[PDB]
This record gives C-alpha cells, sequence and structure tokens, in this order.
C-alpha cells in the first residue's frame, strides 16, 4: 500500500504533466497522496494563473465575515458577524492596519504557536465564499474556473443528468481568519490556488482515520453534538494540534504559499488560519473514486449547515432514503 502512514505528499509536475488535470490526480491516488486527506501540487515554472493581480482592487466583498470566537484557546468555536461591503483594496488596508496585521515573528512556526495562544481574544474579518475567479481565460491548465463539472461526472459514472452548476469561489483573508474543521459538501474533493500574498496554514486528518475526530468533536462540544448529529457540518468548530495530539488524534500539516495549489481528498477533515492579506480561490470536483464517498456522506437536517443550489441533485440521486430529512433542513 503506497504512503501507509498517511503524510501529505507534494509534488513537482512538469508542464507536459501539467495538460490533462484527471489524469494527474489519479497519478497522485496512485502514489498515495489521498491518504493523508491533502496534497500540495507546485506547478511548473513556465506556468501562470494571469499576468498580475495589479488591477484586483476593485473587486467587491458584499458580506464580510467577523469571525467571533468563544471557548478556550484550543477547542473553541467561531460566528460569522455580517459587516458592511467593502472593496478588496478597502480591506487589504483594513487588513494592513495596525489592529489586524500580522505581529512580528521569527518564522512560521513562532506564528504557529502565536495563532493557537492568541486567537480567541481577537475577531479578525474574513471576505470567504466570493463566486467569481482570477485566472486568465487564456490559461489552459489547471484553471479552477474550466474543470469538468460534478454534475458530468455524476452523469459520466451513473448515467442520470442532473440540473446544477459549480463555479469557483475567492477568499480575501488576513492574519487570523480561520476555517473551521469540516469536510466538503457530500464529501467532494477541493482545489484551493492561493493567488498572492501571506500564507494559509492547514491541519488534516487521514480519511480513514475521520471517525476518530468526529468522537474528540462531540467530546469536546457536547451541546452542539446533541442538536445535529454531523455538527461539523455547520463549519464552526476548531481544535488545536496540541489537543488533537493530547487525545490521540491522527492529523498532519503543511503551509501553503501564494503560487502553490492544495487539494482536499474526499472525507479529508481540515482546518487552518490565514498568516496575513491573501487571496485563494477554490472549487468542488469529482472524479470516480467519489462516487462511493457520496453514496455515504454524513448530512445535517437540523437546519444550520444550509447549502447550494446543486447539492440537492447529489443526496435525491445518491442518498434517496436521507432525501425527505434532509429537504425539511434545507426548508
Ligand atoms: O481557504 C479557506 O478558507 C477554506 N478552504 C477550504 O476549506 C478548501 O479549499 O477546501
Ligand atoms: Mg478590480
Ligand atoms: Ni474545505
Ligand atoms: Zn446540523
Amino acid at each position: 500500500a503506497q504512503n501507509p502512514n498517511c503524510n501529505i505528499m507534494i509534488f513537482h509536475p512538469t508542464k507536459e504533466e501539467f495538460n490533462d488535470f484527471d489524469k494527474y490526480i489519479a497519478y497522485m491516488e496512485s502514489q498515495g497522496a489521498h491518504r493523508a486527506g491533502l496534497a500540495k501540487i507546485i506547478p511548473p515554472k513556465e506556468w501562470k494563473a494571469r499576468e498580475t493581480y495589479d488591477n484586483i482592487s476593485e473587486i467587491l466583498i458584499a458580506t464580510p465575515l467577523q469571525q467571533v470566537a468563544s471557548g478556550r484557546a484550543g477547542v473553541f468555536t467561531q460566528y460569522h458577524k455580517k459587516k458592511k461591503a467593502m472593496t478588496v483594496g478597502e480591506y487589504r488596508h483594513l487588513a494592513n492596519s495596525k489592529k489586524y496585521q500580522t505581529p512580528p515573528h521569527q518564522n512560521f512556526e513562532d506564528l504557529e504557536r502565536k495563532y493557537w495562544k492568541n486567537r480567541i481574544y481577537n475577531s479578525p474579518i474574513y471576505g470567504a465564499d466570493i463566486s467569481g475567479s482570477l485566472f486568465d481565460e487564456n490559461t489552459k491548465q489547471w484553471n479552477l474556473g474550466h474543470l469538468g463539472t460534478i454534475q458530468d461526472l455524476l452523469e459520466k459514472e451513473c448515467g442520470v443528468v442532473i440540473e446544477g452548476v459549480n463555479t469557483p469561489y475567492l477568499y480575501f483573508g488576513m492574519w487570523k481568519t480561520t476555517f473551521a474543521w469540516h469536510t466538503e459538501d457530500m464529501d467532494l474533493y477541493s482545489i484551493n490556488y492561493l493567488h498572492l500574498g501571506e500564507p494559509k496554514t492547514w491541519y488534516v486528518v487521514p480519511p480513514e482515520h475521520g471517525q476518530r475526530l468526529e468522537r474528540l468533536a462531540r467530546e469536546l462540544f457536547p451541546g452542539s453534538s446533541r442538536g445535529c448529529g454531523a455538527f461539523l457540518r455547520h463549519k464552526v468548530a476548531l481544535i488545536s494540534p496540541t489537543v488533537l495530539k493530547e487525545n490521540g488524534i491522527p492529523f498532519n500539516r503543511i503551509t501553503q504559499e501564494a503560487g502553490e495549489f492544495m487539494v482536499t481528498f474526499p472525507y479529508g477533515y481540515h482546518a487552518g488560519f490565514n498568516h496575513g492579506f491573501n487571496c485563494a480561490e477554490a472549487i468542488n470536483f469529482a472524479t470516480p473514486r467519489w462516487i462511493d464517498y457520496g453514496k455515504m456522506a454524513s448530512q445535517c437536517s437540523c437546519g444550520e449547515a444550509r447549502v447550494t443550489f446543486s447539492m440537492d441533485a447529489f443526496v435525491r440521486i445518491l442518498q434517496p432514503e436521507r432525501y425527505d430529512l434532509w429537504k425539511r433542513g434545507q426548508d
């Protein structure tokens, strides 16, 4: 079995290997990359996402989210307080202000220590979940707006045509902005490109061990767990690496830098934080190997998780027994 310790793998495809996206995902899996839940892909030196980032300041962040924490430094939840609209240029200035800017630090490890010590005492503002793309239309390789759609993959595998669309999303971050522990909707893959700015640190649990994270989370957030049998779908819970290690949960960590892709694999729980002002683009995708994970994915039906239009058909076709309860949760 390849990669039996479930380490995060890093790939350096050649320009020729960068042509065929599906083929390269399958190659990475042939080497055991999916066992980690997360892989890094460094593009060939000949590639670029677009020519410059000099003209992005007028993008609007219609609903910036202030991420307010509750709990203790290593075990907390966050809620999202909606703020007034602002442009990317306004948000960049805010990120760089004395109130929000990255503190002085020695290296990524020092900054990680500072994150986990101090995150709960601040409320950073995240420009997350903005429909759109920063890839040039002429970028033909690994262009996240030109991937094969999940609806087409379902149709190709299973024969059933379904409604829905699959488009990317932009994330404008600042120091301490946080993504809570989660798997993707319907335990899909994700791919994330860090277009510009400061790094993003990731934590990940191997898919084969995801239920160990779920059992810990039920113990650590006992009210939330009574509320909902899949409350990690709410995307609000944080658990630090120190707490994971104290509880014997297998995990790994890695820092993504500008110009790098990350891929999350089906049922790979992940969480992390931004180092300073940055912009990422991400989208969900599927392969043939995903279908069995989609059929088995948990679902939130308590009302909280509320999701996109296109999840309806995935539940309806892959999980017909759960459909009626899940849809009640949507309504
Ligand atoms: O970058 C973020 O805030 C969160 N991203 C992801 O969870 C992802 O790409 O799958
Ligand atoms: Mg602009
Ligand atoms: Ni994700
Ligand atoms: Zn729920």
